[PDB]
């Protein structure tokens, strides 16, 4: 991968979406130190602002070649290039809010390009989601497997809510490289998600994520 | 200092404190990796409550022997033990408030205590800590050196404000241990505080935190 995915890499992201039939184009742009787990985004929301929503719903769908792995752990995502990989995600959170998530990654001209895909469905509108009381993601473990020749991981997760307390989702995901390669072990992965900056509508948001890979306790 | 300290260690914490003239007392406990550079802690506002201004210029003061270090640096906190080491900061604000903090750390039946003593004064009474508007520490970087037989470490800190804007703080440190130990070198090491949980009144709290030891670059 050192030929590809080099010690910084930059990135390029359009999204097309909708939560419970509103419409949203989001565009966006990132970089990063991908062998270091450590990257940034910045976002724009480029049709349906303000999104009557929260952000924190779309936050974890704008980059896994920047996940620190250790070299006794494979880095499917990464040995995925220059060819690629796409994931499709299951968001189940309690109210009764879905999310499902597809994503296409491409590498062209050093830069990776992705291009998401996004649709959310019955969120109850007396909730934190449309009211927006949602204060960023809880920090997070997810626990990656192989099946079916294919990467998948879960994570229990919650988001951080105004008052003080949690609002629990449920995420699954399959990664699938465009090319075959060697599937990593049962391993996991730590991360944390922040939103940095942002003006007042959310039409404008700045991001940053460290992922790291492990083993189990 | 394997025999001091273990791969899972719990301490305990209190805090006086001093905020535009007003007084809190702080009791806390928690636990955590100090080999993995993560830790929780669960504290309580025990006299004073509800706190008249925001918690994040507490956060950094309820943790350096749970820095994950590489072998090539040497952890001075860790080395600093049973007898255990002292600190005292200097927060200077943007809009003038100042914050000076001490703290004592021992290891006493293998439970770390710490006692911490603080007082912040010139907090603008219309400012993003009177008015409790912080949203949280940003990610962080510290540049800790040495000077005078001691360690001493720089932040150029920032708060998340409830409407995208940042609050620039500027951290001093001075590390003394009640021993002889080898001072480290200049190294930096990256963290990032999180309140995962809360109550309304912020009179409960808990906190979380990922920190990391590294060289320049």
């Amino acid at each position: 991968t050192e030929d590809v995915i080099k010690e910084f890499m930059q990135f390029k992201v359009r999204m097309e979406g909708s939560v419970n039939g509103h419409y949203f184009e989001i565009e966006g742009e990132g970089e990063g130190k991908p062998y270091e787990g450590t990257q940034t985004a910045k976002l724009q929301v480029t049709k349906g602002g303000p999104l009557p929503f929260a952000w924190d719903i779309l936050s974890p769908q704008f980059s896994k070649a920047y996940v620190k792995h250790p070299a006794d752990i494979p880095d499917y995502m990464k040995l995925s290039f220059p060819e690629g990989f796409t994931w499709e995600r299951s968001m189940n959170f309690e109210d009764g809010g879905v999310v499902e998530v597809q994503q296409d990654s491409s590498l062209q001209d050093g830069t990776f390009i992705y291009k998401v895909k996004f649709k959310g469905v019955n969120f109850p509108a007396d909730g934190p989601v449309m009211q927006k009381k949602t204060a960023g993601w809880e920090p997070s473990t997810e626990k990656l497997y192989p099946q079916d020749g294919v990467l998948k991981g879960e994570i229990s997760h919650a988001l951080k809510l105004k008052d003080g307390g949690h609002y629990t989702c449920d995420f699954k995901t399959v990664y699938k490289a465009k090319k075959p390669v060697q599937l990593p072990g049962n391993h996991y992965v730590d991360s944390k998600l922040d939103i940095t900056n942002h003006n007042e509508d959310y039409t404008v948001v700045e991001q940053y994520e460290h992922a790291e890979a492990r083993h189990s306790g």
